[PDB]
């Protein structure tokens, strides 16, 4: 029952994590090459054990969370955002409940009433790009996704009450993830921390009025609101003002920056590509028709090449670079044995990139999903959206989203970047953010 090779620290208490937080992707390839799939390090006197390729990575995905767990890690950040009795702050057995109850909110009959509510806010808020010009697309497609993701996932209703006051809001409750939110005692008077506990109550408050308002109504409408206000447990209890109010809030922020940030990537991945770019809006006309009339979701599903675009983008860009564990039990893979304790690790972008398993690893060519490839050939080579217990249920909205957006934008501009720069990843925000991601555009034929 050997353990696995621990990669010694440099410094004493600090370990590897000065060198990791300059390029955590760059030490991982390198602790690859030196230390195989399967190795232990520190940072900050915390010793964590990297699952690297589909074999190790399995036995993350594989496992239950009373072996592996993810509340252990996440609670402490969470719990302060989403709020109390959902998602870590309660058993895993509930949470995959609220999952199902979210999942089914997540079908074909809303997905239908999305993409004209999308291509609609995608419209009009891409009125203030005039004809042509250099602006931010993070930015823009932030700000676009918020709306949409609000529209979509909590109502009109909800949606129309989103003023720049509420758009802060939910950038304060993102602030509550943050590296200083997990190295820093709680109950330090921090104000990124102030600022979170401020703008949940504010946000609780918003929802409470707008569900009392929902359930009181002889009003009958079929959206995830709905779905939820109307759906149970096994025991046959339903959801709580609050429970609810919670399970809001989570959907908005899953769905916003994951989006966002993928989305962006992708146009600056487009933008180097003009032959790709080209193919993508003739594709708009060859499945839509030569008239581009607003998108349907049924098109949605023809659309191959701008769907493998994406999927070349989540590889190269997942917006979740880590998913980690709690050890509560020993757990054996690949004949080394992690011991409780440890903080078990998996890296998504590792995983979609290692030489081994991937032809020309750093290029995106979407079309390497037309051959035999890692994405169906290997288990665990490709997982932007995770796999197991806590694998994502929001991988389609996310798509229908990405496509309806993109599928506007490309109709409505053509993108290119600026004296030949392609944007850096960013590593100093939570989710990597694309160095100076400004694009130049300009009115489509
Ligand atoms: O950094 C701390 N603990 C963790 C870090 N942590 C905690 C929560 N989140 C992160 C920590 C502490 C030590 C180590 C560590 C690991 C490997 C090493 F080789 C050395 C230290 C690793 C960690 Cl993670 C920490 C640990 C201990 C203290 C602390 N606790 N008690 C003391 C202390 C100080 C004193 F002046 C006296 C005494 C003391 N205690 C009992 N009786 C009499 C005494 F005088 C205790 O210091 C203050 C901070
Ligand atoms: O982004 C997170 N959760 C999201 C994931 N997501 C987004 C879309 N799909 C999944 C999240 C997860 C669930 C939900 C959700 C929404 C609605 C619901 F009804 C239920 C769930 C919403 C969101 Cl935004 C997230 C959750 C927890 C953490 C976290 N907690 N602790 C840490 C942490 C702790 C550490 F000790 C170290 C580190 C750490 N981080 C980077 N580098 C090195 C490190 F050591 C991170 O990270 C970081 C991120
Ligand atoms: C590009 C878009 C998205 C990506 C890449 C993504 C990725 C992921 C990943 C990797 C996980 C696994 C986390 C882990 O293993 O610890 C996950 C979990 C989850 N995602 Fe997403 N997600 C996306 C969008 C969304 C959306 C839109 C929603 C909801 C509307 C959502 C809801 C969730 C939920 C509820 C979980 C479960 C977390 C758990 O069980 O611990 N995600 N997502
Ligand atoms: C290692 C994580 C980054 C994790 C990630 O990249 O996702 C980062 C987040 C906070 C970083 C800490 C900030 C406080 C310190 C900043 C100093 O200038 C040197 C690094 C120190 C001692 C820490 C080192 C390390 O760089 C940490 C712990
Ligand atoms: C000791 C100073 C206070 C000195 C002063 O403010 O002049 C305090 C203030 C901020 C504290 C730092 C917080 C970041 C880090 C927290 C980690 O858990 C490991 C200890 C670190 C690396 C530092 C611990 C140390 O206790 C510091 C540096
Ligand atoms: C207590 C942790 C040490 C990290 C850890 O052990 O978890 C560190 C993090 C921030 C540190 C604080 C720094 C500012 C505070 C005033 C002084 O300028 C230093 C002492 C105080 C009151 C705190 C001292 C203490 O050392 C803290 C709270
Ligand atoms: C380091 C933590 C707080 C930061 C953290 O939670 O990581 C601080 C906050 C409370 C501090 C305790 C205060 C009570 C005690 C004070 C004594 O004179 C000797 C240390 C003791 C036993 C502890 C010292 C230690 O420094 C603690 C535990
Ligand atoms: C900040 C720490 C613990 C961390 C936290 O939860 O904030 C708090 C918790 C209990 C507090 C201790 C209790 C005895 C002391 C008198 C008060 O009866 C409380 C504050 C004093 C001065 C101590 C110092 C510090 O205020 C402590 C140790
Ligand atoms: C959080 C601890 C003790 C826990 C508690 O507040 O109950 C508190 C006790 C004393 C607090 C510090 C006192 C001076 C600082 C300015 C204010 O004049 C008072 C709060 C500030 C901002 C600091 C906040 C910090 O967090 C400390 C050290």
């Amino acid at each position: 029952g050997k353990l696995p090779p621990y990669i010694f620290s440099p410094i004493p208490f600090l370990g590897h994590a000065i060198a990791f937080g300059k390029s955590p992707i760059e030490f991982l390839e390198n602790a690859y090459e030196k230390y195989g799939p399967v190795f232990s390090f520190t940072m900050v006197g915390k010793t964590f054990t990297y699952l690297l390729g589909s074999d190790a990575a399995a036995l993350l995905f594989n496992s239950k969370n009373e072996d592996l767990n993810a509340e252990d890690v996440y609670s402490r950040l969470t719990t302060p955002v989403f709020g109390k009795g959902v998602a870590y702050d309660v058993p895993n057995p509930v949470f995959l409940e609220q999952k199902k109850m979210l999942k089914s909110g997540l079908n074909i009959a809303h997905f239908k009433q999305h993409v004209s509510i999308i291509e609609k806010e995608t419209k009009e808020y891409f009125e203030s790009w005039g004809e042509s010009g250099e602006k931010n697309v993070f930015e823009a497609l932030s700000e676009l996704i918020i709306l949409t993701a609000s529209h979509c996932l909590h109502g009109k209703e909800i949606r129309s009450q989103l003023n720049e006051k509420v758009a802060q809001l939910y950038a304060d409750l993102d602030g509550g993830f943050s590296h200083a939110a997990w190295l820093l005692p709680g109950w330090l008077p921090l104000p990124s921390f102030r600022r979170r506990d401020r703008a949940h109550r504010e946000i609780k408050d918003i929802f409470y009025k707008a569900i009392q308002k929902r359930r009181q109504s002889q009003e009958k409408i079929d959206d995830i609101l709905q779905t939820l206000l109307d759906a149970t447990y096994k025991d046959g209890r339903p959801l709580t003002d609050d429970e609810v109010a919670g399970m809001l809030i989570g959907l908005l922020l899953a769905g916003q920056h994951t989006s966002s940030t993928t989305s962006a990537w992708m146009g600056f991945f487009l933008a180097r590509d003009k032959t790709l770019q080209k193919k993508c809006y003739l594709e708009q006309k060859t499945v839509c028709g030569e008239n581009l009339p607003p998108l349907t979701y049924d098109q949605l599903k023809d659309l191959n090449l701008l769907d493998r675009c994406i999927k070349e983008t989540l590889r190269l860009r997942p917006p979740i670079m880590i998913m980690m564990r709690m050890a509560r039990t020993p757990q054996t893979v690949a004949g080394y044995t992690i011991p409780p304790g440890h903080q078990v690790c998996v890296s998504p972008t590792v995983n979609q990139r290692l030489k081994d398993s991937w032809v020309e690893r750093l290029d995106f060519n979407p079309d390497r999903y037309l051959q035999d490839n890692p994405a169906s050939g290997e288990k665990f080579a490709y997982v932007p959206f995770g796999a197991g217990r806590h694998r994502c249920i929001g991988e389609n909205f996310a798509y229908v989203q990405i496509k309806t957006i993109w599928s506007t934008m490309l109709r409505l501009y053509e993108f290119d970047l600026i004296d030949g720069y392609f944007p850096t990843v960013n590593y100093t925000t939570m989710i990597h953010t694309p160095e100076n991601p400004v694009i130049r555009y300009k009115r489509r034929s």
